[PDB]
């Protein structure tokens, strides 16, 4: 309704890189949990943008 895409793309893409940085710092248990959520993180990344 707002039509303020860009501010929540924003804060998703730092939600992302965030997790980006995490995951090389990251034990192999979460390793795979991260990777996880990082897929749908680019999903929800890829629907704002379109």
């Amino acid at each position: 309704q707002t039509n303020q895409f860009s501010k929540y793309w924003k804060e998703v893409d730092m939600k992302i890189k965030g997790l980006l940085d995490k995951l090389n710092k990251s034990s192999d248990n979460v390793k795979k949990k991260i990777e996880a959520l990082l897929v749908e993180y680019l999903h929800f990344n890829n629907v704002i943008g379109q």
